[PDB]
DNA sequence: TGAGGTAGTAGGTTGTATAGT
DNA sequence: CTATACAACCTACTACCTCAT
């Protein structure tokens, strides 16, 4: 076996307690509370003092050094009260930002290459530097010929405790950047149109697009009332106009939509955000050479952040405070505990199946009863390719052969469907407008031979005329039939191969339309703890305001999905009524009383995006009706990783394995190899309940493994995952009522 | 949209650790 | 009993990669 890690750097000497300053806010100007402006202060006496710590508690502000006060700022005045050395056992916070504004100040003087600064500081968590690091430790820049940064995005979050000791959490990610502007890639005379943009003058928050760009000059007043120029002086900006040249006077104005107005901002101040939608239809190269660089295991991950303390080095200003440059041998020294979860036996028609992909051969676990008539939309220059697609997948399913041959890999009749190839439903449909795919799916589904649908859409690129995805899907969830689709290239993959290639994707296929029929392919065969149903949860927010109502699904001690429910009443805010979580627990006793005749005993319900708030209605409705339950958050992105051990060397870590602290367990769920990144593990936490953690995270790692429509495993559970991606597709779900036919799969 | 994973970019909210009072 | 900030959380969108029983 091995251990596991989290990413956490330990820290050689202590903090012994300073000496500091006390000081004071008041609320000169317009801003009369000291808590809207204490942030500000914060940066204003740091920025005019030579960039020397300044530090904030819950209402007073302090220093590090004897630093004079000042009373010319506008928004407040600040006055010295005393100097006092601060308890370390009474201040964490405190002294966590001392060592944090130590770890820049020492950094800040860090140079690569000779002249160049490694490291990009605002005295922050945030630490970008300039130089990334190679699989050959080359502390090397990365550019593009056109002019793009990547950048690794270092993150230091150090606590020290009550005695001296200091911990340093890092967390290495990558960052995109571009020296050019709207300003240079229109003097190389390229497209600016349609870009994404960033205000790096106004560090305004909104999605800025490139509405046009109006021939006026920049130095020439506007709608907005003056020349631009003027604008930026009277910004106190104005030593950003103060180097413009001739020609940097010669720009013209780019105007740009922030969903609520349009601005009228100069292109030298803008600069385009590089996504990979950029990367990739700017310089293709440059993508394909740093995909190995953003995604980075763990190992690699452990080298960066190596480079990083071994940047650190030495803070002579906190008694020769070092930080260690391996990470701690195993998390029991910080607070977790380890283990790994033994993987759930998984079963379909007949019993044990050794991998997700031998049910082929066996035969699914429920098919729905009944016969299933396909149908197929496909494109009108696409004939041949879609027959042959829907030839493949129908003797798959069918016939249990693989473009002709049958083999032993796959048994026949796994799907009960009924397609004759001279006399079923195809309908072709010309790649064009929204309306004649409105038709064309309401012209399928007047012929009332069909059961399922299988159309083939164009490929989610080549953004010439659109996908006839979305209107599909959402005719076909407005009328009740589940729709299997399929791109062009994945048809023209099941046409042209003669490898198994095709045969990958045809099993990805057949589980899909399974599991959008109504069937369940597997179940584990034992799920551990004393359990009789699982009830997922889950709500959103789309942006501000915007709330999607809490669906729930119902499992059973198999995991297999009895039931999903949809509420009846919208809720207010984010917080959902009671009356919907009456009616919810409501019918999954009534869908669980229903599929097996009895009451549940044990209700564990995962959850995400639940406070801990409305747990008094949980004791209540399930003390009335004495069914004990549990409540297990299951968070799903956390920013913390886990690494692996095998005498000192980090990998990966495998599938299952957690590490637990109380009742915050954190589990990789997923298997990713080196090449490919580091896997992103589940925050999962008890709100209440009375089983341990270990049974309760091999629910949830068993439910992991019980994704049924695909061959890998879903990283969430299927509770909190189903619960979720129902939650995304709330208008394809019927209002308030019951299904079975998984269609968001 | 074969499927799932990573990761970027961007933007919101807010439960819980944490100071006084 | 109450007023924070802020590390976590959530959301949306792509691109890249690999699927081996
Ligand atoms: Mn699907």
């Amino acid at each position: 076996v091995s251990n596991l890690t989290v990413e956490a750097f330990e820290g050689i000497g202590s903090v012994n307690p300073m000496l500091f300053y006390q000081y004071k806010v008041t609320g000169k100007g317009k801003y009369d509370n000291v808590y809207k402006i204490i942030k500000s202060a914060r940066y204003k006496m740091h920025s005019k003092n030579r960039f020397k710590p300044v530090f904030i508690k819950d209402d007073k502000l302090y220093t590090l050094e004897k630093l004079p006060d000042i009373e010319d700022l506008d928004f407040a005045n600040i006055n010295f009260v005393k100097s006092e050395v601060l308890s370390i056992e009474d201040n964490m916070s405190i002294y966590g930002e001392v060592v944090e504004y130590y770890i820049n100040l020492k950094l800040k003087k860090v140079k690569v290459l000779g002249k160049y600064p490694k490291y990009r500081i605002n005295y922050s968590k945030e630490i970008l530097s300039n130089t990334l690091l190679t699989r050959e430790l080359k502390d090397e820049f990365k550019k593009s010929n056109k002019g793009f940064n990547l950048k690794r995005k270092f993150r230091i979050s150090p606590v020290v405790n009550k005695m001296g000791k200091v911990i340093l959490y890092l967390s290495c990610s990558a960052d995109f950047s571009t020296n050019k502007n709207i300003y240079e890639m229109l003097k190389e005379g390229l497209e600016v149109e349609g870009l994404a943009v960033k205000s790096e003058w106004s560090n305004i928050s909104g999605n800025l697009v490139i509405e046009s760009v109006l021939e006026t000059k920049i130095s020439e007043p506007t709608s907005l009332g003056q020349s631009l120029i003027d604008y930026y002086k009277n910004n106190n900006q104005g030593y950003r106009v103060k180097d413009f040249t001739d020609e940097d006077l010669n720009a013209n104005i780019v105007n740009v939509r922030g969903n609520k107005k349009i601005y009228m901002y100069i292109p030298h101040a803008l600069k385009p955000i590089i996504t990979r939608e950029y990367l990739a239809k700017n310089d293709p190269e440059f993508s394909k050479e740093i995909e190995q660089l953003i995604k980075m295991n763990m190992n690699y991950r452990y080298e960066t952040l190596k480079s990083f303390v071994n940047d650190i080095g030495v803070i002579e200003e906190l008694n020769n405070l070092s930080f260690k440059n391996k990470y701690y041998e195993d998390v029991k020294l910080l607070g977790y505990s380890s283990g790994k979860i033994d993987e759930p036996v998984l079963m379909g028609a007949k019993g044990i199946i050794k991998n997700k992909m031998q049910i082929f051969s066996n035969g699914f676990y429920k098919l729905p009863e009944g016969k299933v008539r396909f149908g197929v939309l496909y494109p009108k220059e696409f004939d041949g390719v879609s027959r042959k697609a829907i030839r493949a997948i129908y003797d798959f399913s069918k016939e249990g052969k693989y473009h002709g041959e049958s083999n032993k890999y796959i048994a026949e009749h796994l799907i009960n469907v009924e397609f004759n190839p001279k006399e079923c439903i195809f309908e072709g449909y010309e790649l064009g407008d929204i309306t004649e795919y409105k038709k064309a799916a309401l012209k399928l589904n007047n012929y009332n031979n069909v059961d399922f649908v299988i159309a083939i859409v164009p490929n989610m690129s080549d953004e010439e005329i659109e996908n006839s995805y979305n209107p599909f899907k959402k005719i076909w969830a407005e009328l009740n039939l589940p729709s299997q689709m399929i791109s062009v290239k994945t048809a023209e993959i099941f046409a042209n191969s003669r490898d198994n290639t095709a045969l990958y994707y045809l099993h990805n296929i057949v589980l899909g339309i399974l599991g959008k029929i109504g069937g369940i392919p597997w179940v584990v065969k034992d799920m551990k703890g004393d359990v009789d149903c699982f009830v997922g949860l889950d709500v959103g927010t789309r942006e501000k305001g915007i709330h999607y109502p809490a669906c729930s699904v119902v499992f059973d001690k198999y995991g297999k999905l009895i039931n999903y429910y949809k509420p009846n009443i919208p809720q207010n805010g984010e917080k959902i009524n009671t009356e919907i979580l009456q009616e919810i627990f409501d019918k999954v006793l009534i869908s669980y009383e229903e599929e097996n005749g009895a009451y549940p005993k044990n209700i564990v319900i995962h959850r995400a995006g639940f406070s801990r708030e409305d747990l008094d209605w949980y004791e209540n409705y399930f003390g009335k009706k004495n069914i004990k339950f549990n409540i297990i958050e299951v968070k799903k992105s956390t920013p913390l990783k886990i690494a692996s051990i095998n005498e000192g060397n980090i990998t990966n870590p495998e599938k299952g394995s957690y590490i637990l602290r109380g009742n915050k367990a954190y589990m990789v769920t997923t298997d990713i190899k080196e090449n490919l990144g580091s896997p992103k593990p589940l925050k999962i936490e008890k709100s209440y309940g009375d089983i341990d953690m270990l049974t309760a995270l091999s629910q949830i790692y068993a439910l992991t493994q019980i994704h049924v429509g695909a061959t890998k495993s879903l990283r969430l559970p299927i509770t909190t995952g189903y619960a979720d991606k129902i939650c995304k597709a709330i208008e394809f779900i019927p209002q308030g009522r019951v299904d079975n036919r998984l269609f968001f799969l």
